[PDB]
């Protein structure tokens, strides 16, 4: 051990949709990341929020993580926190830093859909073709029970429903006029903001990355054909290992058909520039950003512990 991540201010992990800090209370979703970080000398805490809601609103995501780092502060005597969010995890992130500006010190997003996930539109426009409205209540009972039932916490607050539209593109562009950020740029640009931002007062050094290890490699007769890019071709171990691997390509497939470009099966390479882009080249699926499933990853996929450990380097040296 030592101080390699020591930073100044509590580090607290977001997690996204369907997260929870522990699966079941058994499996933790940031993967031996909080052990990891604290070996190298880090003060850590895993946020339990949710695992389906939209972020703002009075019972959503973003309320809940307020009163979270409400209490490590209170518990460690720090005055700001760096949040560190994952998936819809930065977007909660992102509603903290802008209601409560002063007790935050940075936001950083790993493969976040600050503009939304063309799955979540797929995902709901599916939904729409039921005539009768019935499988969107039924499918939401369905998803609300997975929640309630894998919550560590058995937490009762889940809305697949509000969820869902919440991750839409068309729903993320709104989200983003009512908590603008400096760190975005112009929607429709594929552009980044700035690498910090001073709201009431208060500096935040904003950071994001994103994993594109689902590429479009092929189009004919009007259909795009991806490579999984995290992957020795045919033969990697990952594919049967981690369900996820092949389950990630083939939603990472359905994306690229509807016109998102690169991405990592649920969010696109644009929609997941925010803050200082430290990379957008890791061959990485939406779960391998977390060192998901169990720390499976292809062949060619960088290490997930290694790239978030150097990161808490970074927040060091930046002085936060
Ligand atoms: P981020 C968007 O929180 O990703 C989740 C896994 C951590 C799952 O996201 C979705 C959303 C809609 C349809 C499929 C997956
Ligand atoms: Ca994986």
């Amino acid at each position: 051990a030592d101080n390699y991540a020591a930073t100044r201010y509590p580090i607290i992990l977001v997690h996204g949709l369907t997260g929870t800090d522990k699966y079941a209370g058994v499996l933790e979703y940031w993967y031996g990341i909080q052990e990891d970080l604290q070996q190298r000398g880090a003060t850590v805490y895993v946020a339990n929020l949710s695992g389906f809601q939209s972020d703002d609103g009075p019972n959503g995501r973003g309320e809940q993580l307020l009163a979270y780092v409400k209490t490590v502060l209170a518990a460690t005597g720090a005055t700001k926190v760096n949040l560190v969010g994952h998936s819809q995890g930065g977007l909660t992130s992102r509603y903290v830093a802008a209601v409560a500006p002063d007790l935050v010190a940075s936001v950083t997003t790993i493969g976040t859909p600050h503009r939304g996930s063309e799955f979540a539109d797929f995902v709901q426009g599916v939904l729409a073709y039921d005539p009768t409205g019935l499988s969107s209540t039924v499918i939401a009972a369905f998803v609300n029970v997975f929640g309630i039932l894998t919550s560590s916490s058995n937490n009762t607050n889940q809305d697949a429903l509000a969820a869902l539209k919440t991750l839409t593109t068309a729903q993320a562009a709104t989200y983003n006029q009512n908590y603008p950020s400096a760190g975005l740029g112009a929607p429709g640009s594929c552009q980044t903001g700035a690498p910090t931002e001073t709201v009431g007062g208060n500096t935040h050094l904003l950071y994001s990355w994103a994993g594109t290890a689902i590429q479009p490699t092929i189009s004919v007769f009007g259909v795009t054909g991806a490579t999984d890019t995290s992957t020795i071709p045919l033969v990697d171990p990952a594919n049967a290992l981690d369900p996820s691997t092949l389950a990630l390509f083939g939603t990472g497939t359905v994306m690229v058909n509807r016109g998102s470009g690169q991405n990592d099966g649920v969010v696109s390479k644009c929609s997941a520039l925010y803050g200082q882009v430290l990379s957008t080249s890791y061959k990485w699926n939406h779960l391998d950003e977390i060192n998901q499933l169990l720390g499976v990853r292809g062949a060619n996929a960088e290490d997930p512990v290694a790239v978030i450990r150097t990161h808490a380097n970074r927040l060091k040296l930046a002085g936060v």
